[PDB]
């Protein structure tokens, strides 16, 4: 009874997806037969189901192997902050900031210690198979995004006891990078073969569109894991609707109203941004506009999963 | 009365210097009124000195302009070290994670919220002088330096409380980064105009010189640093002698042996790398190898400063 965003103007159904979504699934089952990253067998079968099933929307061109190798980064980066970052209860920011840090070892490069986690290894092995797909400078917004990530795991474990205590322009800012949503356009340039210029990349056109993407993919997912996130223990989470209502006062509802409207905003932001950007004839913008384009829809179509619901 | 290593065998007294340490200096202190980084003035006089004049020592080779660029960044980044990462004991770890997170959204670009401290927005300039200077690669590994040493002052943060929780190869392995030796040699790589092949990089002899220089950098840091540290309320710090004492028991002159004997070996690695590397002739490796010398004789030199001693 929480009023949701509607965007059938914007970015209306179906969403296309691509042909090797069962494929991509067993494979990541073997994967994780090899590399146990999940406790629970379930917790493993939904989250290998959400994110093949969700990669071949983000990435419908597709290639069953490169799909599979962005559907194991996107897994073992979902798979870190449900188990570290996220966690439950135990260990608090410190024990996130020590897993995080072997991580940065591994992104820096040069034979770091080996950790009891099984974490760094892995990443160690898909950050490989990444250099040798993309350009070196690809891969370094690759290898950057992932850092700034895990700084901003890392800042969002010492608030999460007290919501309250971020403002929400420092939230809007910080979310980008926990929602994960650099990680997948970069992993995006390297697997559909396009890569922009810096001055590309300072473009107000292509800038605008890139924040309101950001937005938009942080925002539905508060919104659609609120409800869950209430059903734990904990009180209130550090999302978007928490922090409107503790802005305007009021009640939930009217804090949902609130932001159903700025993601709505954001996605007609957002469907200006991808029209005006594949009529231009630098062709690097085009494409670029439709990778943004179906990583915004898959962003939608994920919230009707059960990861965030039930039935 | 504690002993320390002796680098007469490799590299010996006196260390070069180039022509502008007290044109920098002053510019420093001028730069440095438009953006007050330091509280004290005494502060930032011993500062602004040991900066301007490592800084001469670090890259003899100069261009008084280009100086001064990477002695302002060297100078931020030890300033936002000794404020907030070293601090004095308030706002715990959580707020250098907060001052970090700022940095990270700089370093990312894009227009994040204005922030009380100074710090980042100086960061935003410094960067955009070396992104101008540098290659897109080369800018990106400034970047990434710095990226990878605020993960490690949070790391480092999180556990001076307990200098005894941290397995020395732990602490081996994060101390390049709380030492800045990525983002000098990084830094080196712009001013001097070169720049390696990302095969190069992998060269054993490359990666085993550059891990000598890293080591040798932060445990003679350590050993300068130690009895002005404990001089502070606070007990042992977080550093090689601390480790090794806990670690062997016995007292903290033989950890000192240790940690000197430790140091030896590493600059006799260090130099007979930078003879191998001066050898070759793909001539990158060659300039590296003397870039790597300078910056190694400068954080020999930097020692018998006040910042680390009295008189
Ligand atoms: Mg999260
Ligand atoms: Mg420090």
């Amino acid at each position: 009874m929480l009023p949701l965003p509607d965007f059938t103007a914007t970015f209306p159904e179906p969403f296309p997806a691509g042909p090797h979504s069962e494929r991509t699934e067993h494979r990541l089952l073997d994967w994780l037969e090899e590399h146990p990253l999940l406790p629970s067998a379930k917790a493993k079968a939904v989250l290998v189901n959400i994110t093949s099933h969700g990669a071949s929307r983000t990435f419908p061109t597709a290639d069953a192997d490169d799909l599979l190798l962005f559907a194991e980064l996107l897994l073992w980066l979902t798979a870190f902050d449900d188990v570290h970052a996220e966690g439950n209860g135990v260990g608090g920011p410190a024990a996130l900031v020590d897993r995080a840090s072997e991580l940065m070892l591994v992104l820096a490069g040069g034979n770091p210690p080996r950790a009891m986690s099984p974490f760094p290894a892995v990443l160690h092995d898909l950050l490989a198979r990444f250099r040798a797909r993309a350009s070196a400078a690809a891969y370094h917004r690759l290898a950057a995004s992932l850092r700034d990530t895990l700084m901003a795991l890392v800042w969002e474990a010492h608030h999460v006891a007290k919501p309250e205590g971020v403002a929400l322009a420092t939230y809007l800012a910080m979310r980008p990078h926990t929602v994960f949503i650099k990680t997948i356009t970069a992993a995006g340039e390297i697997l559909l073969g396009y890569e922009l210029t810096d001055t590309q990349r300072a473009l107000a056109a292509v800038r605008n569109l890139e924040t309101a993407v950001a937005n938009l993919a942080g925002w539905i997912n508060d919104l659609a894991s609120y409800e869950r996130e209430m059903q734990r223990g904990r009180g209130q989470p550090l999302s978007l609707p928490t922090l409107l209502h503790a802005r305007h006062g009021g009640t939930i509802e009217e804090a949902f109203t609130r932001a159903s409207s700025m993601c709505e905003n954001e996605a007609a932001v957002a469907r200006r941004g991808i029209t005006h950007l594949a009529h231009a004839s630098p062709n690097a913008l085009t494409a670029h506009a439709r990778a943004l384009e179906d990583i915004t829809r898959s962003f939608i179509w994920h919230t009707s999963h059960a990861r965030y619901q039930g039935i």
